[PDB]
């Protein structure tokens, strides 16, 4: 026939009266039911508010400005942030404790993840938890950054 | 039983009619099949917990951080059944050009506490009011029974 998720939802609101399951369960439940709703568009950040690193920047800058920001994840550029170059995760800095003199930047850079704005929250949900991966540089229709998302942004 | 069942088969008749993606529907199967889920259910075990010892060396504490790979430590004393806080990875920059003043207990965040028997469910509830990402999950005397993360009931 034709349905809504207004129909679900009335569907499940019966449940929980009829005490198939709690209050809370019946709360996860409608939450999964906006989030199916969700793009990346409503949980990213946008490009103009993003905190990045510099490709040649110094390690006590580098490590000053994540300690500052306290992010775990930092997209890394390169002219501008239209160019992103990789992820630097705030941990892997702990492998030069001892040996700042001998710091590379690109020998702990990971490579980006990209992600259009019109991709489904449950779709980079699911590639988040398989990719064991935390961040996504979101990509305008042009090929210019919007953005970045983040696993935990999403799973709020 | 009868109720569960037919809730699922209508959560799918929704889906054949393009009210949300197979995605959905996974995760709303999921988070039925398993709403009877305790804290017990989803916890890593005393025995696999990457726990640090409080007086360990800012060397040893580094190299066993980055070589588990974790961003979360519990902190132990004498042993896993006195845990003294939680320890996150990224705080340890704070020594990165001092290591000689490495103090981690300045570093250290209070553990939360949760019993075996605590539904996910209510668990869930609670990280995400605490904005938390780690519990210590005890037995019935206080003992350590193994932690748990949001990661993994998630
Ligand atoms: N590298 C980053 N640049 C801009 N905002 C971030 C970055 N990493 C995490 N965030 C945001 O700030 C919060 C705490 O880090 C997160 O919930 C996320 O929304
Ligand atoms: N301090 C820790 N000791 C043992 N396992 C952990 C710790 N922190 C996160 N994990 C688990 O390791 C996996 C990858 O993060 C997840 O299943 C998570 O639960």
């Amino acid at each position: 026939s034709n349905a809504s998720a207004e129909d679900v939802l009335n569907l499940l609101r019966q449940a929980h009266e009829q005490e198939v399951f709690d209050a809370d369960t019946l709360l996860r439940l409608e939450k999964v039911l906006d989030f199916s709703d969700l793009e990346v568009r409503d949980a990213m950040i946008t490009r103009s508010r993003m905190n990045v690193l510099k490709e040649n920047d110094s390690i006590e800058r580098i490590t000053a400005y994540v300690i500052d920001t306290a992010h775990s994840r930092f997209p890394v550029i390169g002219e501008d942030k239209d160019e992103v170059l990789g992820i630097l995760h705030a941990k892997d800095l702990l492998k030069y404790m001892f040996n700042p003199e001998q710091f590379h930047l690109k020998s702990i850079l990971r490579p980006a993840v990209f992600v259009p704005e019109g991709k489904s929250l449950t779709a980079l949900l699911k590639e988040f938890r398989e990719q064991r991966n935390h961040m996504a540089i979101v990509i305008d229709e042009y090929g210019g950054t919007s953005g970045l998302v983040t696993f935990e942004d999403i799973i709020e």
